């Protein structure tokens, strides 16, 4: 629990998947105390791919990556940015099902 003081910058720990879509991925975490924004780094869990990792900044602890592939693992690391320095790196293991015809 949070003793109840404004000083340290605790990173996101309450990382949970709000919804699992084979076309998009939605995530939601707990807000940080002090930070003004969060850095979202979307990187592929597999070494296969040309396009490098994506880096965007969101104002809310909830981010949705539109345009994805079914049955593909992703790596999203969230960080509580306040200004000069941010919080520790805390990401979750993305995952999406497979739509269409299922051949065994």
């Amino acid at each position: 629990g949070s003793s109840g003081s404004s000083g340290p910058l605790p990173p996101p720990r309450a990382l949970t998947l709000a919804a699992v879509t084979p076309r998009t991925v939605h995530l939601t975490w707990q807000p940080s105390a002090g930070a003004t924004h969060y850095l979202v780094r979307c990187s592929p869990a597999s070494p296969k791919g040309e396009e490098e990792e994506r880096e965007v900044q969101v104002g809310r602890p909830e981010v949705l990556l539109d345009g994805l592939e079914p049955g593909r693992d992703y790596e999203v690391s969230v960080q509580s940015l306040r200004g000069p320095e941010g919080s520790e790196a805390r990401g979750i293991r993305a995952r999406t099902p497979t739509s269409g015809p299922s051949s065994g």
